[PDB]
């Protein structure tokens, strides 16, 4: 029966180990930049976003406030004056209830006790475990001075956490970049030549030694094309994608974001828009020695990439991120995806940038994609197959975990 | 439990009284202007597209038949010769039924007696009352003459209806426009001067203050962009927005409309286009002391048009519009919008053309926003949070009425 | 109650007979080119996609390979290997207990028993019997060279088989086109005058002599426009719609196919795109004597494309093409179209490259259908209308088979 | 000297050498504006090119180049270009000159002649008399 499957699927899901292959989160001995607390859960900047549709404080005010008062006037807005029905109020409440805290008293001060008496390690241990949580995949931008500073120091993470080297300054930036290399001992020159792309390539290839990193990414905007004879076009061209397939090192593409519309909200002024396909294409035919994830921003961008995994086995389609990583949105895609190519695909990513959240964010969409997978698993038992737990067991590990592990080669 | 919150959910939305923010009735007053009676919920041009699928009949016949036959066709091509599944036919059953008529009869005779024994004040009185509408917002047009000849009377419409001042000639058709505005004794320039600038603002001024608007509107084809060097633009930036400021007057915007594609189906004969977010974008950013009320057309603009609300707190967005006001459609747009937005927007108007469509159209979506309210409160539920009848029927209160009164300074 | 409803419109549907207005299979007696076989099945394209994105055998190895050990492969890592959950997977199965066979015991060497004794005729009449099809619409392409043979050697199809005259060749590839038609005697000129315009409209009419297809068809690039000085747009314009309308014969385009993306993978190597609605926009309206037939493949092209037919009544929409073919987007797109078109349009076509494939296309397509049918009549009756068993099976024979016959005009 | 025209073919293959105060020039039009059409009957000769674009194809694009290069002794390899002409581009011109004409020109030292802003056969019936002109953009050449 339909109940009887629901069971085993739900379960399976629920006991499959996670494997979240793209989050902002950091090893706990990184220090202070791995974020935690009830604090720092309402100040998610999707959470800024929201407020600032309903308070009447300004947002130079509210950037004034200490974190302890962002956070007070983030409760009192959404989760008081109005009931938290929005997908990130409905998470920072699951996060709650599953470390043990009790939403219906509404209690933030009692909320806040439970997390000032932890460490770092201590709150890790705990959250990765109701999560389930087994690896988490950091987004380490070299570019960045505090970041830098552990690497540098030759800090290594906890074995539960994968470095990821992101590289948006180099590839989106690289006019203000380049001087920086410079002064790193990254002798580029004014000129695109084959001294500028060996020292590129060398820049790369240090810190993918330095990090040894599961793949290397970057968050594109819409109007992102391929070939290109810019900068960011020739640095993935000649030094990215070369050096990608030297080391067998997958290249991440999170396409369709555009930056800065609405600067004063600061990482919650980002836009989205659709973007074409044919740089996509372009780069998945002509370089079919590399490896490709991609994540698309657009709700319009979903069912075409779809399509295009069809196409080209050196793409691996994965979450439903930002803007997409709501309900309505994340159960459409995750469908689409399952009937066009079966398990071939990774569902979901936290991108968690709290640590509690891998707690909502997990939980808000395994119960989506277990109905789903009820869905199909019944479909084709009405056509007379008969599943087993250990197959859907199986199907859920690849899905959660094995598929990424498969396609990055580890 | 589920079934206890779902209860609450109907009941609070139910009761909840309506403020239409856009549709095209009068103030009863106004005239035969407000369309009523089961001959004109037949001829709506929603109803006339669809029948011209069917029928032999020539359009221009059809134009050239009395109203009462128009009536008669369209019953017997969409009603009983096929089963009246669409959304429109099925809006008009439910107008019948809602009038104490009985559908199963099918006797449309028996149903226009039911018409014709009423004045225009009683079936106000009867519509709103089954509707629960307390307030209406009409859609006026000084730029047509009959419309323009109550206002110059002096005529004052009912407390139970708002003036919205609606734009369109002025906006995307000055060129010709303009000369009226001479005879009107409003001394436009061939050029775009100050002269012109000025007495286009005087224009705009009188008529704010012999109609008191709720706020200014305009639809936009899929093209429009801002800024322009066009009338259009130019209007917008130098006339329109600044006097808008002044009174603090929101304006709103009905993007994506591609007028005349089919001339002679006259009000049926407009199509559909994706438009661009840059001009929306821009004028959000550019003119923070200015307050916007957008609606779009097309399916593949509305994710982004949700998102570009998380990003500026001066736009508020509305409704399910006209190709977008089908139940497959207000669900995914509605529940999209909740899950990024919470309740800060407003889920929908009715853009009535006739009295009695205020009965189907807000029965429809009253049943369908209830539903999605029930998933998002259950959620909250399931987390642990509490939820009381009151902040249900605040929220309700928001969502029909409160954000719109509220946005527009009222 | 809406049990009731739902067993009345289950058994219309299920019992109603089927034209499959657009196929790619044909009459048995034009020999080999009808497939059919459980290897047939496996190695459908749908599937060979899909399989490459899980196998490590090349896709060269893959073509060297036996249809047997194709099929077997195919097996092994889409079924086997992993859940069987996909569309395409899915629909194998129906199709195998659909024949009698038992997906229980996954013995494909049982289930090739089954095929092997049986005739190319037989099979037809098993499986048009179990999908409950009564007529198949085909495709045949004059510029096949195995396909014109049975033409020019004056075979006619089996009654229950009828012509569709493809022209992706002429239409798409005129110059590689023209040279052999002047080969077959058509006299066409490098520049296209009125002896080229002539020699064109011959060769379609002697074609429509010959086959006496129901309709002309094309599959278009999402590029497509009209009118366009260009091969295409010049034999479109002088030609086709002409020739159309003299024999009132409906145009049908399926538009948004991006041809060999992944050429290796051939067949299964055909990308989407969206399409501007512009040029059908401008058919539709500028030729009010010819019929047109269209279908998109973009996701993002379906909602435009109903409000378009509310426009045009000499356009029918139809199917759930290609990419389109999935539940999630079916039942989407069936609940658009009769929403705002009530029951004028061609819910679907199965596009069958396999005979047996009738089995699962319909099965699969049918039973959601019937889940749109049932909740819109439900609506309808909570209104108070009644409807009768017999205008259900009215409803349900007019979106099955007979709106098509009625557009094609027989 | 176009290796694609037929009569001119023959003196070449036949081993024929110009006469002294005459010298050759490789054009390579039907290659680089008609590859779609050409590949067929470099296959023809022996030239291997592929469907798509790949190393076989364009060692084999090459090869050609060479040999004829090597027959010829041409003092420039020379094409006659539209006006909307442009480069880089992912054409069948745009790769066929990047990844096979210019590598090998720079390895024999043999420079390349660009004859720009062409629009053939405007008035077809005129025959070599219907060519008209445009003006072309400098980015391509740049
Ligand atoms: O919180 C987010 O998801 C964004 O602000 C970014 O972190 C985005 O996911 C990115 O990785 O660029
Ligand atoms: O009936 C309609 O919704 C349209 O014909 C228009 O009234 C549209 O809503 C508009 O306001 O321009
Ligand atoms: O199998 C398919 O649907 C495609 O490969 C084509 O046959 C397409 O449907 C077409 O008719 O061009
Ligand atoms: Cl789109
Ligand atoms: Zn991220
Ligand atoms: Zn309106
Ligand atoms: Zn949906
Ligand atoms: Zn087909």
């Amino acid at each position: 029966s339909r109940e009887v499957l629901a069971e085993k699927v739900k379960n399976a899901v629920n006991n499959q180990p996670v494997t979240d292959m793209h989050t902002h989160l950091f090893s706990p001995n990184f220090g202070e930049i791995l974020l935690w607390d009830i604090d720092e859960l309402l100040t998610y900047h999707y959470l800024v976003a929201e407020v600032m549709r309903w308070t009447d404080v300004s947002i130079e005010a509210f950037w004034a406030m200490s974190k302890r008062e962002q956070a007070d006037l983030i409760w009192e807005e959404l989760f008081i004056k109005r009931s938290p029905v929005s997908e990130a109020c409905r998470g920072v409440l699951t996060c709650l209830q599953g470390l043990g805290l009790d939403p219906a008293t509404r209690d933030l001060q009692v909320y806040r006790e439970y997390f000032a008496k932890k460490t770092s390690e201590e709150q890790v241990d705990t959250v990765l475990q109701l999560a389930n949580v087994s690896d988490v995949v950091m987004t380490n931008d070299p570019f960045d001075d505090n970041e830098r500073i552990s690497w540098l120091e030759g800090k290594q993470p906890d074995s539960r956490f994968h470095a990821a080297l992101r590289l948006d300054p180099l590839l989106n930036e690289y006019e203000q970049t380049k001087h920086r290399l410079r002064d790193w001992g990254y002798k580029v020159n004014d000129e695109w030549n084959e001294g500028s792309i060996q020292e590129v390539k060398r820049f790369l290839t240090d810190w993918i030694e330095r990090m040894d990193p599961v793949y290397m990414a970057v968050s594109l905007p819409p109007t992102f094309s391929f070939p290109e004879e810019s900068n960011r076009g020739r640095i993935i061209r000649d030094c990215l994608l070369p050096v990608a397939e030297k080391h067998n090192i997958p290249f991440a593409m999170m396409i369709g974001v555009k930056k800065r519309v609405h600067p004063a909200l600061g990482d919650a002024g980002d836009f989205v828009g659709k973007a074409s396909m044919d740089g996509v294409e372009h780069l998945l035919r002509e370089y079919p020695n590399n490896k490709f994830l991609v994540t698309m921003l657009s709700r319009e961008n979903q069912h075409e990439l779809v399509v295009l995994a069809r196409k080209f086995s050196n793409l691996m389609i994965f979450g439903c991120w930002w803007f997409m990583n709501n309900p309505e949105i994340i159960n459409e895609m995750t469908r689409m995806r399952m009937e066009m190519l079966g398990t071939s695909f990774i569902p979901q990513h936290s991108d968690a940038r709290v640590l509690e959240q891998l707690i909502y964010k997990w939980h808000h969409s395994k119960s989506i994609i277990a109905e789903v997978l009820i869905d199909k698993y019944d479909d084709i038992l009405q056509a007379g197959w008969e599943v087993t737990e250990e197959e859907i067991k199986r199907d859920v590990a690849d899905l959660f975990s094995r598929n990424f592990w498969r396609f990055v080669g580890r």
